[PDB]
């Protein structure tokens, strides 16, 4: 019975690269599919996981 | 700082105990079900059914401080 | 200080407790979504939709004394 | 529901760095995109996040 | 001398209820757009077209009542 | 609530007493003209000119305390 975190919209311009510390996927009980940033300062930012930088920054995220 | 939404998919069975809690909230309209949230004095955030006779009195106990 | 504008982008399906309510607002023009914002005592605002019948009534008591 | 903070105009002039406590992004759900800086106050500032002053604070905030 | 003046950058679509509007005026026109503001009983201020009908209906109404 | 954006016109011309400084704000970017507006004790909304030393002193203090 806790929350989950949901995406109801996304950030169009991408964020910078260098700020990301970590990312997650929402939950799939939500009604959209998201990936959540995670940046040094611990601002979360929704994104739309079909677009290409969202998977360019998760690619480099886990292999670098 | 975050827009993320808290969402609801499960209400708690078992009532809260009452001095545990410290607010409430109503989970967005955005959220495919409706919900209370209580928010515990450790900060847990615990889904609750809007409907139940106990979660309608704590929030009354709350708002009529 | 702020220069935000507080929009609502989806609203409470059940009416909320009417002596939970303190005021109410109208969101910004600049809005993409009318609305209406519900505030209770303890500063939970919630939003509302202008067409609901529910809605209508409650600004018409908090207007009207 | 909640309310979500939207902007619909920025500041010209750049504040002055050393008064920012914090930024935020708006919501994808704003109709224009956004920066809020918060100030020590709380004072909160809309902010277009295409001008290179913004984007600046935004490092610094990040990487302090 | 420097007072701020209050300014409208936007217009509700939906006309608010007759009956909870205490009085109106204009904004100045300095400001960039021209606008209406009505009043409410509860000192709701309210930004409103003034080409718009239900607008000079109401200030008609406000004024010759 | 207040739809109305408070917008400046003129700067006040004498640097306001501090002591009679409570708060500032800058104006939004709605309006046409940038300003600070100092909030006085009276609760008086004075618009002053934001490149001014005066005024960006006043601000620093503020913000600072
Ligand atoms: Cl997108
Ligand atoms: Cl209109």
């Amino acid at each position: 019975s806790d929350t989950t975190p949901c995406c109801f919209a996304y950030i169009a311009r991408p964020l910078p690269r260098a700020h990301i510390k970590e990312y997650f996927y929402t939950s799939g009980k939500c009604s959209n599919p998201a990936v959540v940033f995670v940046t040094r300062k611990n601002r979360q930012v929704c994104a739309n996981p079909e677009k290409k930088w969202v998977r360019e920054y998760i690619n480099s995220l886990e292999m670098s």
